């Protein structure tokens, strides 16, 4: 042991690891899919001629190409998100942990990363999938999907550029587990996506894809939504980007494919470069290239399926964090460091908006200038209005109505409201319980003894783990032995939603009702 | 392209249409079966034994034998619905318009085309099924069937002219879309039938064959319905008239199989000439050789179908148009003329009355009389009561009983009331809004720009397009997008349906229950 | 007749017995795994080889090893619970009584038989199945399943003692009847288990079992459930346990492998000696090696499955004896004789609680104490208090809870209170109706005439005979001919159960709400 798995594609070593004093077999970086370059650049991903041999499955594989956060370079902040392996395009590889000894029907929890569709990779630290198989004893599987313009360049309707080529990396990585993670002892009928931000928002669109309905089984939705304003792109910019971007390299033609053809010659890093180019003018939360309706993954704008009831039946947990908006102040809204504690100016609160919303009429912003700047003499208030106003209309909002939307068709959904800031958190109080940092709870970090996060969070990250975990297993995301809150179903009218902390955990209804009847009824409308 | 596509019986090429800066790939005239000639004629549809080679489908087939209606010549108004290729006893094609790019798995959206059971063709330019296939990117199928005598000569259980062969034929038409469909990228699962007038009243007969059940998903019924006093003849008037026919071409007999014999032997024009006189007296409406309780494709009198729950379980969309009597006043209605502004007296209202109810008794006519003519002075009155009478009864009535029974039954089911008069109305402004004249509406002509509807009127055409395009897709016509007013489902307690006009669109209950109170619960005891 | 049946196994010849003027054919000790011996000893049960030949089955086989109570030697209170044949590691053989004539489709009856998972065996008197052959014209079937040690080895995970190894015995047999049983004429499909004590326990086991899901229909629980505290076993003590029996014989290891190499060559009876010492501190009611969360045919901690609806939906029949503790008494509790009509001091009720309690903290101990003994002056006050205590926290309580639990997601359970002392007891009025004294009259021993049970007593094991019976076939416990009592299905809310005695049987509400209060909500904190 020495532990090989014989895959319908070929045989696979893995590698025993230590955690807390048990044992998890890890198969690092298996390939999904064939690595689609030169010719497959921007296709859907390719099947996998099965290999001869044992593949040595012992490291993480190759991260996609992406761009890389370079606002805080030696900050852990903003670091710890990007890439820790080498960009390739040739990164169709996926992870999987099964608990030791090997178990015999296991839950499977498949991660999907977030990132704008832009970035990410399944290879960080804080999506670590060894402590989850160890503790709850469940196989933990994620993958790595091609991103930006060479994961989601989309020319409507061109097999060549078909658009959402990520997302079918991702279903095709979940076409795998459904063939083979019985192998490993995986139950593949027993299956919950589960991913944050771009990775909720694809969660979701998985759920709308009849490509995906029957490769799993639950969902679990963690700071995003397809119905989210950066989810999803018209056909229309997409194509306007996909023109842009040719231009931006000289790629300009007649015969559209051509192009492709263009562009298929091009250096990786060329387009890398211009990928921020290819918009008038952008937002912290600028997603360049993202899904569109490609009639192929989608099949219809995405909100008239959601609308009316055309997606998997099946229960859903969602949740939000208590302060998703203020990561994104400090890339471009003047007056906010993450080193002084950026109080602002009713002048600069004014300026914040029109980085966040750069094309919306001088009537929309200021509704929003006037909903959100209602003071209840205090220094702060422009600094969290501005936050909240991130917070509220790419997240929390966009979050709440799917939830309502999805369990209006009668399925039982669970909501959270996660408000816990780890003590071990890189960034400044001001900034409070950040977007993407909940991530570590759930994966279970903080079950790390010598790891230094306090007692309260080794509790709390135990108690979420189970709830997941449980949620995985049973669709219900309750802690049932340690004399816990029980999670309410989020009903369509009374919108209960539990909030997750160190201290109590309480039952709360109507999260941001206020403020998300704004940004849901008048708002698209300006 | 060149375009080919390889059907279980053989090949066909298609042809590119420019729609709206779009491309529509069109397959005009495809048979569906064998052409039912000499020995075939008054026989069920023949199936079609596999050509070699291509068929280029290029041009629209021949329409099939029948009348033209020739009060008006030269003008549009009458014109418009006449036959636009040559007649023939050889018409049984179909036609596709499948949307380009070819789509992976489109709704699929078949037309029924109305004119009595005695007239009508596919081929129309108001059932031009291209835009459909452009804007909401489904497949369009429409067929032609054989009408008249030709179609419905029901000589009862005789397998020689066992009756409802034209319905046969739109059923053959099905099981065709239910083989094929596919190979154009169309979804068989997910087929709606539409059609108005008898189009409709075929749709409703299918709802009720069991030989149907299979062969499509839901159903929309414009103007029609099988209860209609019009739509289905008794096994013995079936009879009067088969043997009527026989006397007035010498055809009378003594072994029955005989008489078909011979008149399988006379030429079409023979037939067609003398079809108008197997009764003692016709209205503007007689249907003379229509649909039949065959005991094959209807198993039983439909109303009692109906009224115990005999029939596919699916949602449904009906509704009629404001004014639906209006446009058969002017061929016998002493009084209406097309082009004087038809004011009648009390003592031509009388007159009416006898000419479309011939064989009611004195007292049913004074009925009649009674219940419309009860005045709330004004010139019109007698003009439109008449008019009222005729939709009511004829039409909207029936139709709105069909509904009622019809939701009794568990399935949920939408009731529109369109009026609205184009703007393009070769008709007079008295007629309002007329029977069969929503058509161009729901297939989107008033899309068309360089076309000369409002811009009131192509809003609504989108609108409607969608909603029905919706309704076929998710059984929901709901207009998600827009604002819309949100359409409610009709129950039989409180009866709503939504009024389809260009200003506002409003929900409202009960329409005409005053008067099909009337037609519903007395007359039928006259 | 001489009587063979062709088991797809081979051919097993049975032997009429005469039972109240009726043959009933017996197929006594029929091997249904292969013995576990040497090698297998404590394995999973093996599949058997087909046998060559005829197998007469017609003793009971060996009962399996365990030690043997003697309290009370000579006694027939204590020994009629004894193995009544050879202990034997070769012990995996079952029994059948079909009624005779061999019926057409029967259903079935699993007995599974109680005995802390320490002890006991399927050919007691007392689980004699040829009555209820006779009698209700059905199969019963009963198994022997390794215990203690021998069947519940538990080291986690290890293959060699993976634990559990007696509920897969059982299971095992279940398989076999699915297989089998219609050669006998049993319907594999309509099969009820039924068991009492760890019997019960078992079943309940099964109802969570994915494992048995489909090998079985109904169950009923007779005193006991997995939820009670005895019943299931932590994987820590587990493993504390089988290493104390490593070192007890001096079996102690470094490669575990070797301490089962090591276990498997001792003698039976060197294993059975130490058993009773592998706990630091035991009571009467330690049931030392037991079911554990094997990750098999456990999949997770049941209280959590029970909690979430984890487990076979189906129909449940669930019940007690009105004094389940005293039996216990007399094994420790310091007062105690089966002779002395065992009057205690409330300092010896003190000494009683530290024997069943024995981890539990002082407080602990002086809650129940406050609990239990606020009196209504009576001398047996602290007598029939220390009883309740043991029989409504190892019994009682758990039973009602797990019932309350299980109806709550949505099935019918039926609850019955056993409250009749058999006049044949041989232990002291003051033990009252014990634990275990109601099997008899479920096997229908008092209808046997000739055996001195009175009249009052013939009649109930017949009233109760057939609402098992029918509980059973119809999955119903009504007695529906003799103008019996009704008997309510048991709702969370209302909480109905049924008295059965000689007198008049009547319907309750809320069994022991006041105690089970107590031992449910309060109790597992302390
Ligand atoms: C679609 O793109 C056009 C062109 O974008 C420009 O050229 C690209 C190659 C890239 O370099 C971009 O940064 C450029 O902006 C857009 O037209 C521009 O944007 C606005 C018009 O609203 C205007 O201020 C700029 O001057 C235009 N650029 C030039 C020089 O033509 C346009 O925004 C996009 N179309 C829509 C409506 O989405
Ligand atoms: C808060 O800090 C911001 C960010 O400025 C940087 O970080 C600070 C710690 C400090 O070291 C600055 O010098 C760094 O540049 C300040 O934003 C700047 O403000 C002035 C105008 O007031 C302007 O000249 C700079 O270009 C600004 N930088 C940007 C791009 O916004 C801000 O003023 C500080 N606010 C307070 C009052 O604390
Ligand atoms: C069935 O038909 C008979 C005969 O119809 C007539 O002959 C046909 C060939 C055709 O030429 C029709 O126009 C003729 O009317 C019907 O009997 C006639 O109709 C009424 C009787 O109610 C009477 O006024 C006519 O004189 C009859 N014609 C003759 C000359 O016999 C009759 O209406 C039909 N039967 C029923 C009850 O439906
Ligand atoms: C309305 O018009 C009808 C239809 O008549 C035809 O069209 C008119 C525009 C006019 O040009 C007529 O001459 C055309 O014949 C009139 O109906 C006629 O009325 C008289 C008796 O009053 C009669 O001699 C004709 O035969 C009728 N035609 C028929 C078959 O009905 C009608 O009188 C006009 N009404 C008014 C007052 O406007
Ligand atoms: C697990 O077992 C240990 C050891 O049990 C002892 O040795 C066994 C072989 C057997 O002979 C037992 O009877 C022995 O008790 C337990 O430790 C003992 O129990 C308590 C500690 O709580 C203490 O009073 C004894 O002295 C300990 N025995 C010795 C001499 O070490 C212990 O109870 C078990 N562990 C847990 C926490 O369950
Ligand atoms: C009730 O009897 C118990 C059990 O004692 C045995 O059975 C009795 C019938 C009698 O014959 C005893 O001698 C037998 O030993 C008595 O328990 C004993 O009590 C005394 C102390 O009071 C003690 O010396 C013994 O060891 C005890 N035995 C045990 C292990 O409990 C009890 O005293 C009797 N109680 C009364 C008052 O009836
Ligand atoms: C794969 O890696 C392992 C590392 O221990 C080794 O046993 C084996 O030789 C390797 N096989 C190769 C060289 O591919
Ligand atoms: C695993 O569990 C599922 C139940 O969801 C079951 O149907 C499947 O056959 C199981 N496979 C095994 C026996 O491991
Ligand atoms: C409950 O808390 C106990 C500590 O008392 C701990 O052992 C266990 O892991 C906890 N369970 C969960 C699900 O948090
Ligand atoms: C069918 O029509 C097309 C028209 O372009 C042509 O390409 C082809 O030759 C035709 N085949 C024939 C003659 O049937
Ligand atoms: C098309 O869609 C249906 C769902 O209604 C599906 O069952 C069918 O297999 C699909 N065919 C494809 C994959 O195109
Ligand atoms: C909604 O209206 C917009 C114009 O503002 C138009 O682009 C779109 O087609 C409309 N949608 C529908 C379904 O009418
Ligand atoms: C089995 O037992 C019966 C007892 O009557 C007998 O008929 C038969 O000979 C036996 N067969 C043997 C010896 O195994
Ligand atoms: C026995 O009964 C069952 C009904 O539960 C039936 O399905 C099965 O086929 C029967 N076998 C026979 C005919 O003995
Ligand atoms: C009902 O009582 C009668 C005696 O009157 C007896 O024959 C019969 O067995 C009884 N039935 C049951 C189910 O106890
Ligand atoms: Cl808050
Ligand atoms: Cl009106
Ligand atoms: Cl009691």
């Amino acid at each position: 042991d020495d532990i090989i798995i014989a895959t319908k594609n070929g045989k696979v070593r893995g590698m025993q690891l230590t955690v807390f004093g048990g044992t998890v077999t890890a198969f690092l970086g298996i390939p999904y899919a064939q690595p689609p370059l030169g010719r497959l650049r921007f296709k859907k991903p390719q099947s996998l001629t099965k290999w001869s041999d044992i593949w040595n499955a012992t490291k993480y594989a190759n991260s996609c190409c992406q761009n890389i956060d370079q606002s805080f370079p030696g900050f852990h902040g903003s670091e710890m998100w990007n890439p820790n392996t080498d960009l390739s395009e040739d990164c169709l590889y996926l992870n999987v942990w099964i608990p030791a000894p090997k178990p015999k029907n296991a839950t499977v929890l498949i991660w999907i990363y977030g990132g704008g569709f832009q970035t990410g990779t399944s290879s960080l630290h804080v999506y670590d999938g060894k402590f989850l198989a160890r503790v709850e004893r469940v196989i933990v599987v994620s993958m790595n999907y091609r991103v930006g313009a060479l994961g989601f360049l989309a020319l409507p309707g061109n097999p060549e550029a078909p658009g959402n080529m990520g997302l079918f990396d991702q279903q095709l990585a979940l076409q795998w587990v459904q063939k083979n993670i019985a192998a490993f002892g995986g139950n593949p009928k027993s299956v919950t996506l589960f991913g944050e931000s771009a990775g909720a928002a694809s969660v979701s669109l998985h759920l709308l894809s009849p490509g995906s309905h029957s490769l799993f089984t639950r969902a679990i939705l963690q700071s995003g939504s397809f119905n989210a304003p950066w989810a999803v792109t018209s056909l229309y910019e997409a194509r306007n980007r996909t023109l842009n971007l040719a231009k931006l390299t000289g790629c300009s033609r007649e015969n559209e494919t051509e192009i492709i053809k263009c562009l298929r010659n091009k250096d990786p890093q060329e387009i890398l470069l211009n990928e921020a180019f290819v918009v008038p003018y952008g937002t912290p939360l600028s997603v360049n290239f993202g899904p569109t309706v490609d009639g192929d993954f989608l099949t219809d704008m995405p909100d008239i399926l959601l609308e009316l009831g055309q997606f998997k039946k099946t229960q859903i947990l969602v949740g939000v964090n208590k302060d998703e908006g203020t990561a994104f102040l400090v890339y471009g809204a003047p007056g906010f460091s993450k080193d002084n504690n950026s109080i602002i100016t009713r002048k600069e609160f004014q300026e914040g908006l029109k980085i966040f919303f750069p094309g919306v009429s001088e009537f929309g912003k200021e509704s929003i200038l006037f909903h959100y700047t209602d003071w209840v003499q205090r220094p702060e208030n422009y600094r969290e209005a501005l936050g909240d106003v991130v917070g509220d209309y790419n997240f929390i909002c966009p979050a709440l109505e799917f939830t309502k939307k999805f369990s209006e068709w009668g399925n039982n959904a669970f909501f959270y409201y996660f408000e816990h800031r780890s003590s071990k958190l890189p960034w400044p109080e001001w900034m409070g319980v950040m977007h993407g940092y909940e991530i570590e709870f759930v994966f279970g970090l903080p079950l790390e003894r010598r790891d230094n996060y306090t007692k309260a969070e080794e509790i709390l990250s135990r108690s979420i783990v189970k709830r997941w975990a449980n949620f995985a297993k049973y669709g219900n995301p309750q802690e049932t032995q340690n004399n816990s809150t029980s999670w309410p179903v989020f009903k369509s009218t009374e919108q209960k939603y539990l909030t997750l902390n160190t201290e109590s955990t309480r039952i709360m209804t109507k999260l941001r009702a206020q403020q998300c009847r704004f940004w849901t009824s008048f708002f698209p409308k300006v």
